[PDB]
């Protein structure tokens, strides 16, 4: 990966997250996207929107969005119509392998300025009639929940993740309470953040015009959320009686985008741009699908092999908080601790578009990075199907 | 390009092209892809399907098909869980950026054997309801054409295809007659490749369980030519004064296609035979409304990428998402009919439109063996503004 | 008693064919069956002009889509005058003979002397809804409803089919598997003899279907032809796999098509100089336990009897409605009448079942049945989901 | 023929669309409205009662037989005859015209008969799932606007119809303003001074999921009246020029209301005391579009069936599908207006369509006891260009 030319991070951006049918459930994931591109480049001194040359963006409910989301972004964003365009999908890793292949392509010399992220709203994925075009003759029929079946829902076994979730609990001793304690800690970092405005440069704030008074939406929706009491007291959500997993404690329905812009180390001189970190490499894995809680403990030894870190160097994890136990569980596998781990709060209070998470917790780690003075960070995010996406960077 | 390293095709298989609701429609997308996939691997002399590391795989209209199409396309293929698996959208372009990212993942250095294509399954397209969520209170509500909402229309302008290709009718100036002459000889030359039997190593039949078991050989679409019917029926976009017809369009259509992507470096480790080698790749695009034209961009840069002079190519594979697609761009380009689409085109063999960027390749890597060709390329135009190609050579 | 009360007399019947169920009628909405058996059964009446008509009840029972009042769109389909009194009703599968009863009525408190009555059901056009679209449903997979299983065939209270209470039906009153695929043979048999011996021509009003360029013509009912005794033997249950007695060759199946009648008071009989077919003598409605309808017009037929002062040997011809096998089975056992009394035409199981018009559609057919087998007094009684049944007693005249 | 007696009668309040009574489906409407109005008779069991005729117009997804839910949902015997009875807003009275006739040709003693419409819970339609559509954008419709609110005809909604009758009788918008105004005043007044407290029947909705439980006692549209809001409001049917709004029309409600009826004999048999007896009706259809005016033509019809004259009616309940409506036919009667609604219409108190031919009925029976009046009329226009009329004598 050193052999290989630099790739620089110039800026990025990110909408607030929005709740389910909440703050931002009026916007499609494109007009998301869009915001978050251009709100990554206005940071750029000296790079202009039309020098953006390829976009990846990932997407996981594209279902009515129209061709191509993240053509949609670009335009909307104000690109270039010259600029290449390719949604991806790797389900909930779909924004982090959007970066990966927006470095690439920088490094195989295809591209000097890229913009990579992704978007997803939740709020306005469809239903499904799956046999209107042969008919049904007779009988009732099913209208199909996009989210379950497309976002959801492992294709293999047709179990909802939040059912894998309670077998990761129970492969690995993790108990109701120990996944409430770190739900309740994860909250409070989300919020102290929050409060002390360190989102606030990460953050571009929406401005929804009304149609009737004006709304700013600024801060993230979930994390003013957290009741302990009532965090403590809820019913399991996937299994009765027995189960650990619950709402409270597990990623909600989300919508949101995030970007982050690109550069070949050519163009950063070219154009004396100012870095804000260098990507130093990645890795991608795998394992059987109902063990995608832990495929970060296979990518995130790999992305450090690639960019020739050792674990002990980094200074900040983002360990995606698909589940409180996810997050629980890779700690334990790796010997993570958790005062190195999602220091600014994690999806489970911040909320979880699913195609934008990969690059809305690149986001945040640059953040904390900048916060607590560090240097190496690493992002590593699990996916519905057995996956796992992570990524390390340096902060300049 | 040339400074990088190299990137082999190992082999290469499709589905044959099945008709909308047609041959192929009891298969799901996945099912497709598999079946490509499993196809391209048995060719592969040497090569074990659990040697296969990673797969970017395209697919357009993935409603309905739940979680990661290439996830499920790798998986039912019989390839490992440890498989690294990416689905693409660049609309009819996805099944050859899939191997274009395919390429670059092996010079990178992250991976040595990769698996790239696409699939499409459009008869199983749902309807979507868009409102359930939040309700309508009162009013009549319409049930989305997901076909037409994801695949088929322009999202600036809200207009179907078929308006884009009468604007490149208007804009290049091709008569209704031009483009019922191109759709017959392009039928012609499909036809005449299949009697011939010279898509019989790229398809990989289907087997439908039986009634007795049905076996899929041939693609649907050629045998419908009718060149009376075509040159009389009435235009389909435009009443009157309309140029695009049904037949001389690309139908809607199900299908996949698969190339397996090897290193130097493994292709030595494993002693495998190169059947051809990327040279190299570009992607262009314009206004989304002139997205049929966008192959005049892709490929002088795609040839620039190859250090190849277009006229050293041998065979030609210009998508036809319309006739008048491959008019348009043949006059752009200076390129003789005479070296483009072979064995015929879309218009005459079918449009899984997240399949066909994959297909194209796999036909014109027959082309250029038919022919004794060295050098080809292939390009294909895709909604919203933006084409891609690639070039390679035959070894 | 009735004779305190005006005459009702029938002056003519009609009925389209039966059309099977996305078959042959099932590009017609239910008005436009209802508006051909409407216009065709006035056709018959010499003296007697579709503008003399003031009051039409016409049963429908799965109105969905169907429009504003599905009786004003068969009155007005069918040429009457915009000055008709419409009125839709639904008592499901008796819709049609309540209507017939409804309008028997209005002429006996005298608010009306000429009166079309029937009944109409396009089950092909049934559609699905979408229950819960206005106030939305945040999350999950949600049901589109099949208009026919929940208005038509699903008992409200304990939300099953009809099927299944068929099925409870044979075991309550002990006929088997076999005695229901027995039966269903014999009246489809009974059925196919009408046919081919042209009984059915006269009450048939025969529909055209617009072509190009020549015209289609639906002449013949189109479940009759479809028996095939080995396949009806050897047929899974429909309802109970296994131990179930109940078929779908030895149930009603779904159906398109409509029937009607034109009552006049006495007046206008002579002041018109009419030739009366039938006098209405008496009806009767009853109800009992939901899923005991199979039943009803156990209740429904001696009380009808009763009203209109007749013994049930001095009946000639029954129609009871065949919605299964063992509904005719049963009340045929319950109120000692044998079958050689009973559907001598072939019944709903051989001829089809379309639910609001099948009350009507027995009636037409008794008449026939009458004329063909020189009797004077029949019976017609249907039960309905929910747990009822209504029967009416007519005069040949 | 046989006398007929109104022993009682209730009826809900009358619930907003999505509004207060949302929750209940028509049956359960219906059930309330019936075992409410059996209550208020002493001496006359449940059990006595021997059929029942009611009104519903959206009967989709209703399950089989609105009426018969509505008799075993108010503990009505299995044995009970029920038929459900459709003339769209008429459906209510000519439900009642049916229970009287049942007991005038004697095959009853005692009918329960009114009407219910849940137009919240009506659903959307998807007409084409049997046969299919291939390709295309599909609709849902909307089972209010096609099955209540549309004239079968011209295709049209009421709204158009009425605003035919403005321009055809001469009510501006202003005139109509006026009425609303005034008819929703003669509402809020009924409210306050506990008029409307008799005939309605109040319903618990108890929540135990810990939520707390909710009595409705209160029609919900009367309050809603801004004549600031209602002036200024723009037109509903016909942008700028129209008459017609939604302040001054009827909204969609939710609401049912029975009577009970019994024969000259029963009612010496079990010693009850009548509250009304059954004078006469009529009814009465004229061209589609004109449906507005028919109430001009039953109402005569059941004057002159039932003996009385124009000039001796202490009160008229003039149901306001629209304030045009009400207008249009007291020109066309000579009726003044201070004889009319006496505790406000529909535009005030809600439409719920299958059941205000039986809710104007028992709110006339209120008006007649406290204006001290004798005979009552009341008229209601239904779409397809139908009307009922039906005139009581208070006892
Ligand atoms: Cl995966
Ligand atoms: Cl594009
Ligand atoms: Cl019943
Ligand atoms: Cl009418
Ligand atoms: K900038
Ligand atoms: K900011
Ligand atoms: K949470
Ligand atoms: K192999
Ligand atoms: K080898
Ligand atoms: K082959
Ligand atoms: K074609
Ligand atoms: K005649
Ligand atoms: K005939
Ligand atoms: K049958
Ligand atoms: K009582
Ligand atoms: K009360
Ligand atoms: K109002």
């Amino acid at each position: 990966m050193s052999s290989l030319p630099a790739v620089y991070i110039v800026s990025s951006a990110r909408t607030p997250v929005g709740s389910f049918l909440g703050s931002l459930s009026s916007l499609t994931a494109p007009q998301l996207g869009a915001h978050a591109i251009k709100a990554a480049l206005a940071k750029v001194d000296g790079l202009k929107p039309s020098d953006v040359q390829e976009v990846f963006f990932g997407n996981v409910i594209s279902a009515n969005v129209g061709q191509n989301p993240a053509r949609q972004c670009a335009l909307g964003a104000g690109l270039e119509e010259s600029t290449i365009c390719t949604t991806v999908n790797k389900v909930c890793a779909s924004g982090l392998k959007a970066i990966i292949l927006g470095a690439q392509t920088i490094m195989t010399g295809n591209a000097d300025v890229v913009v990579a992220g992704g978007t997803e709203s939740m709020s306005n994925a469809p239903h499904y009639l799956p046999n209107l075009r042969t008919g049904a003759k007779y009988g009732h029929q099913s209208l199909v929940d996009g989210i379950m079946k497309d976002g959801l829902t492992d294709a293999g076994k047709q179990e909802l993740m939040g059912l894998q979730a309670e077998e990761c609990a129970q492969d690995h001793g993790f108990s109701r309470e120990q996944q409430d304690e770190y739900a309740i800690r994860t909250y409070e970092k989300a919020q102290a953040a929050q409060k002390a405005g360190l989102f606030d440069e990460e953050i571009a704030p929406i401005q929804l015009p009304g149609f009737k008074p004006d709304v700013t939406v600024t801060q993230d929706e979930e994390p003013k959320n957290l009741n302990p009491e009532k965090l403590r007291a809820i019913k399991p959500a996937f299994i009765p009686g027995s189960g650990t997993v619950t709402a409270p404690n597990s990623s909600p329905l989300n919508d949101g985008a995030a970007a982050v812009v690109l550069v070949s180390e050519a163009k950063l001189k070219e154009l004396n741009l100012k870095p804000v970190a260098k990507i130093l490499g990645w890795g991608d894995a795998a394992q059987q699908p109902s063990k995608f809680t832990t495929a970060p403990a296979l990518a995130i030894p790999k992305a450090l092999k690639h960019a020739g870190v050792g674990q002990d160097a980094i200074d900040a994890f983002e360990i995606n908080e698909a589940f409180s136990v996810v997050a629980l569980a890779n700690m334990k596998l790796l010997g993570i601790p958790e005062e190195k781990v999602n220091l600014h709060g994690g999806a489970v209070a911040i909320g979880h578009p699913i195609g934008a998470s990969g690059a809305r917790i690149l986001t945040t780690l640059l953040g904390v990075l900048k916060a607590k003075k560090g240097k190496l960070g690493c992002a590593g995010i699990c996916n519905g199907g057995g996956g796992a996406s992570a990524l390390v960077v340096e902060l300049l």
